[PDB]
């Protein structure tokens, strides 16, 4: 409604549930995480470059996000373009991965954990890659769905690039420090 | 800058720039870890709720920016009633920190980390609290930098929440831990 006439607990009941829904699907994180607590209490620097990680493939995500939701309101796409799109995306988000990765790469380099040089490097371009992807194919979701993606598609791009960073992450982590 | 008529290699180039700056600056979040490495050594599931905790606080404040946003371009604000916000929105993430921690705090007892409840749950009201202050005063700051603040609001909030919000988790973390 009009922010100029609402009050403190108005806001309150108009906000709630779309951060009560969000943080509901953020809570599986911490299960992820607690499920790979062999990995991390083995290797205490694996926590170091999570913020990072997730927070880059949200950037990502969320910067396609609003390449596709500007496009399809210009017409400049269609509903019907989600393919071509997809298809188009998973080569720009392969470019900007390695690139990222590089960067990353010799942060990690910096910080001292030869370890996790490998860990940190492949992962974020899976990230960058698969958040790219949501980020590209979500817009003509919502669009299809009837849904705005003004309040809806940057929480929901980011909430689901954790996730998915988290479970690629930790993965990688797995096999090739326990495995 | 045309989608439909843009390569791969094109839109690459229009994006990596904006990126690069973003992840440098994200850098910072590694090193706040590492300057805290002696309680994430002690407690172990301390890193369990990073993601939820600074996950929660992008959402509060890009929710707030989004909010201002929307009324500052229609008019419904003027940038002279950034104060009357700021006072508005301290009892609104107050609310929305109390309504979300209650819920964290149900799953780190879930999750078996009574340990845990004190620091995970007061962290959440104070980031949820701070994430959406932030996020309701930088469109004032944008615009009067003669920025607008749809266009860069939301990936400014996101690492400026991550930041101070592991500032405070892991400060929290640090008193009643250690
Ligand atoms: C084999 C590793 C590949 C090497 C890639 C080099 C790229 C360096 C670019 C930025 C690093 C920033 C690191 C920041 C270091 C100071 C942090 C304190
Ligand atoms: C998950 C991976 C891709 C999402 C697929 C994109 C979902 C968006 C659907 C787009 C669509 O419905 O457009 C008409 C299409 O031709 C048929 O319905
Ligand atoms: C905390 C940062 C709050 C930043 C608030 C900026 C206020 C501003 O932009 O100025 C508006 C008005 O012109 C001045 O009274
Ligand atoms: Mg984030």
């Amino acid at each position: 409604l009009v922010y100029s006439e609402a009050g403190p607990v108005a806001l309150w009941l108009a906000r709630v549930r779309w951060l009560v829904i969000l943080i509901l699907t953020g809570m599986v994180t911490s299960s992820i995480l607690q499920g790979f607590e062999s990995v991390l209490e083995a290797v205490t620097a694996l926590a170091f470059y999570v913020p990072v990680l997730l927070g880059t493939g949200g950037n990502t995500g969320n910067q396609s996000a609003t390449l596709i939701i500007r496009a399809l309101a210009t017409r400049d796409l269609d509903l019907r373009d989600w393919r071509r799109v997809f298809l188009k995306e998973m080569g720009v988000g392969l470019l900007l991965g390695l690139t990222l990765s590089f960067l990353l790469v010799g942060k990690v380099y910096w910080d001292g954990h030869p370890l996790l040089l490998p860990v940190v490097g492949v992962s974020l371009v899976l990230i960058v890659f698969f958040a790219n992807l949501v980020g590209a194919m979500l817009p003509f979701l919502l669009r299809r769905l009837g849904v705005d993606p003004a309040l809806v598609s940057n929480p929901l791009v980011a909430t689901l690039s954790d996730v998915t960073g988290l479970l690629i992450y930790l993965s990688v982590a797995r096999l090739l420090l326990e495995a």
